[PDB]
């Protein structure tokens, strides 16, 4: 694991994904 600040887990949330989406992809566990 490792320190993310933005790390959310709500999948209908635009916490990034709507943005950028630059972590979700590297991540990928929780969506």
């Amino acid at each position: 694991s490792y320190y993310r600040p933005r790390e959310e887990e709500a999948i209908p949330h635009p916490l990034a994904l709507t943005h950028k989406m630059g972590w979700l992809q590297l991540l990928g566990r929780m969506f």
